[PDB]
């Protein structure tokens, strides 16, 4: 009856919200040390990039829930502990208050190819928007996705994979399986140059069967791609 | 599925005071922060006036906030840099985060807009004003944000299109019966926040925003099918009541 | 359709002790004095018949206090709020929850007058909660016809009415002004007929069928002594 | 319809020991004297049978501590909590939950074995447990549409189970509707914790609470006399 | 309507902690090594228990933002659990290890299948019984917890359900965890009356994606599809005493 995948990297989407009051009282000098400190953490995860045994991407994160996200992918939950803990132990991250994170694994549901190396170890877009959310299948009453029969739940990500087909060119996604990882079942991550893409394809997808009767969906979180020129501005006061 | 037209993109900034800081500093340095505050605000209105935003401020009562600041821009890019930029105001330190919401302007197609034709609609000025609203100076706002049930027999997204129509236009009836009382902004978040959509209305009477939003409530559209989140409610503020509002 | 009063803030309180021991007795009293102006600038306002307030001592550590507010506008109630937290002991009264409503009657008459802007009772304790009426599957309130709803709020009725002169209640509406439907505030001098009247209710159809209740809050009426003696540390 | 007796706060806190750890030991001293005084106090209270109080330390982070505290009225508990607040060694117990209630008997004052219950001894038992609940309003599983003699024979049931755990645990159960935010306050004492698991176990096997219990956090911990209490605060 | 019926063993603590690193930043190397000291000399304190019987515990680091570190300590009462916790807490360094999560548990065996033949002996005699009541920790590269509690949700509750199809329920269940032996150990602690759900499940493994292959093929069996609801999920890598020293150097 089950689900059966094939799983890539490890995934660690991190929140912060900025404590601007601290950072502000701090002098402009122990602010450069400390962004100096961050930019050399941020050119070794570059190499480990560049030698293809990670990604990682930050984006600036609109309304209260945070200021910025740290997304982080790695071969083993082992390298993920340790770049989050060196993280963690920067000068600066005192200063980056904890708000939310989601832990998952790129995920290949079953319903060397290099086709699936593309997909298992991804290589992120640098795409203006990022879209993050995760979500759960329902088990409520008669909207029960895992009691349904196999074929039905076949034929219900069938319609669901035609719509997204369609968003091929206009929004790119990795879906990280979370089952027995974090709260939810899945860790959602869109990509686009056009954040109303991320309306029209969650929109369209909701109210599509598998989604409509089965999805339970957490919180939603949108920004935009910080390179270096941003990060610095956004620390700038 | 529906289809949206997609107008500003929109913050709601809700804000408490922390006014045992605020009360420690001296008068001098107070007066400083509320000036850099006022420059921020009139760098605000050359946006509105050159007709690439709008905002507004509201004082809120009870203790979920003292402040919203609710701003609207023609991008994500320029929504962020407006709120990144206020925070790093000296002021902002004493304006702690109590909620927020991000949305945008939303007109769907179970209506129509405009004349159907190739004539697209971007183009057409009562659309337009609609998309890219001007805010009214009204006494009062409420927001809420709110979603559509997805629950057994009461699911909004299983119902076919004609069926959701119906009940929209039966919705709008009631709102339309509400001119000259209530004005009223959508903005869909779906994609973009927690909740589908999140709704501000502008009266200069609170409580006809009772008196829509009950009525409403008896309406199959909302009676069956709507979930609410927090409500907010407040008054006015302009530079008057925003130095006023600060002097301890 | 309802007729609408007075406008309602429900404001708890928890005192900060920790600061407040911190302080020396001189500046605890310039504070209490500060407080004793404002709170007597309320009971002017009272005195006018242009609103209405309360305090009462609150059980459990929900809060320590709350604050209850009646006025004629949304302004002057905001405008309250505000003075408050600028009094200098309202640094050591840290918001713990707060309701937003308005007096509801389901405008020259003084019976109605006397529901919509009404006299607070003296009684010895309070009670308060919201609530709201469900829209749940086959238990939707909303979409019961009138006829219907109608007999339900009749027969809820009956069951206050045994309670005169036991329990006196205050019905705020917030639809629009806050979390819930109604902000339900209960005035005895047994405390024991706040559990009566609420349970007697909820086995009555329109509450066993269709209330969903918020936090409940239960206290003591504070008077100018007890206040004093609530700081004295 | 219900009998009253004692109001009752259960008030959990969590030392903060980062703070008790910057005190010098003379101030802790002097601090733990002032608690002393005001449980002696308390002490007087219940001998001449004017209320009870009991004290456990609680395992996990939800709280390092209880107090229980029964009074003969609402006034008479809401000065005891605010007595403690303002006691010097409170600033380092955090707030992290409390319940208000009322001991309760049922119907589904001058009896000497009525009054026992009402006005509650509290047993030295080695453990306590402690839970809100309240009683299910939804759709089919509505237990205040049920028919007066259904819920009659339902609660007949439990009560049957309930006393099958005589001489093992002994139960307080306060009434809460319009007092706090369930309907009941369950305080289990027991000197073997695993009867708590039982008889909660066996419980939610019969329909009373099977089909119509809504559970609340729950609270468990051991008996802290003055030895304890003592130690407890010794770094 | 019968109620299921156990048997108990040691009692558990899961206690999360997350470490306040700008605090821990601001202490001298000196102060820190006095810290870690007298942190070591507690943790040996726990080993020594342990070697004589009386009780078990281990460490992992956590992942994300919900804890940098999980301690799990099963103690024979909760008495020695409480004195573990109290004397945890009143160390210098768990002024930094600030409480994220906590979870009060005791390791549980079930009657719904037989773990011992019905001879008339004492199940607490059996040492295989004795062996999962007490159970010896395993030093899996990775743990992973989460509390869960059965459903009584109208037409999906558990607790109305005869004992037969319970049984049944049960039955299937654990065919799904007996084709993860070798992969995934499991210590189920039960919780009703300690603990804000009915069980704390944590499993162990040397490959963390087993724990999601458990965890996805029970949920699409009846017991857990329709009758589960779930808490949080934490998942960690162990930490021994090097990777402790590591961890907490700037
Ligand atoms: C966005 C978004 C969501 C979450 C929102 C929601 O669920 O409402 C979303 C949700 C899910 C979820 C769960 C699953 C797994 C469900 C399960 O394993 O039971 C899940 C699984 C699949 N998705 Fe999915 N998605 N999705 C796209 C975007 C979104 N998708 C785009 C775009 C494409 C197309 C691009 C591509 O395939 O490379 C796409 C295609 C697939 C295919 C391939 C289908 C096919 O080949 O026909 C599978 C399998
Ligand atoms: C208030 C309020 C709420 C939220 C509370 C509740 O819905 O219970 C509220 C909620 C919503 C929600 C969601 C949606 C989007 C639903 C969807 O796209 O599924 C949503 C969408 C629409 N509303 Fe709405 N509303 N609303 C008004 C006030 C409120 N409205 C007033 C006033 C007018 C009248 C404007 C006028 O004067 O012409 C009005 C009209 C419309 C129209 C135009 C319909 C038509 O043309 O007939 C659309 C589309
Ligand atoms: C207590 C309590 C609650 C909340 C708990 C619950 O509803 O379970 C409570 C709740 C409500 C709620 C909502 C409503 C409005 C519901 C709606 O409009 O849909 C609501 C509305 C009414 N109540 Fe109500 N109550 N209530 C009393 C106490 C409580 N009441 C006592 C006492 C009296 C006795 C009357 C008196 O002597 O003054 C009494 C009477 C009325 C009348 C009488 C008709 C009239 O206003 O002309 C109306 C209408
Ligand atoms: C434990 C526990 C719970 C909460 C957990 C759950 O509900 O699953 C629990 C829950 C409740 C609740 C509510 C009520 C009230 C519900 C209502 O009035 O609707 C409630 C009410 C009663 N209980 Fe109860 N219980 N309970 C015991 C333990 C527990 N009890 C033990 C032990 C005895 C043994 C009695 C004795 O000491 O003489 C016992 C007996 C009674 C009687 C006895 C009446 C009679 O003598 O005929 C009444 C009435
Ligand atoms: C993983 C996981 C979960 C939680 C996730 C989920 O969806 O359940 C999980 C959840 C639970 C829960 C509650 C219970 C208690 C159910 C109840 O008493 O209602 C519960 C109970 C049992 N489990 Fe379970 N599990 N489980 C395994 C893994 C997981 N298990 C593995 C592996 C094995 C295989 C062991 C082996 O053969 O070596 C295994 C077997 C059993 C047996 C059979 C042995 C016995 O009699 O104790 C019982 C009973
Ligand atoms: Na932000
Ligand atoms: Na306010
Ligand atoms: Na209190
Ligand atoms: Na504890
Ligand atoms: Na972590």
């Amino acid at each position: 009856e089950a689900v059966k995948t094939l799983d890539g990297w490890f995934c660690l989407h991190d929140f912060r919200s900025i404590d601007w009051a601290a950072w502000r009282e701090l002098n402009p000098g122990n602010q450069e040390l400390m962004l100096n400190e961050l930019s050399h953490f941020l050119s070794d995860m570059e190499i480990t990039k560049n030698i293809g045994e990670g990604e990682h991407t930050i984006y600036s994160i609109l309304g209260q829930k945070a200021d910025l996200v740290f997304f982080t992918l790695r071969d083993s939950l082992e390298a993920l502990n340790e770049v989050e803990n060196r993280f963690n132990k920067l000068a600066i991250a005192d200063y980056l208050l904890p708000t939310y994170s989601y832990i998952s694994v790129v995920e290949l549901s079953n319903y060397q190819n290099k086709g699936v190396r593309a997909r298992l170890y991804p290589a992120l877009p640098p795409k203006k928007h990022i879209c993050f959310y995760p979500m759960s299948k329902k088990r409520d009453g008669a909207d029960n996705w895992y009691m349904l029969p196999m074929e039905e739940r076949q034929q219900l990500i069938r319609d669901h994979g035609l719509i997204g087909r369609s968003y091929a060119g206009k929004v790119q996604q990795i879906i990280g399986g979370s089952i027995g990882f974090d709260d939810y079942e899945w860790g959602v991550t869109l990509f686009s140059d056009d954040a109303l893409e991320f309306k029209r394809i969650v929109t369209e997808m909701r109210f599509d069967e598998a989604s409509a009767r089965y999805a339970e969906f957490g919180s939603f979180f949108i920004g935009n791609l910080l390179l270096s020129e941003q990060l610095s501005k956004l620390f700038t006061i």
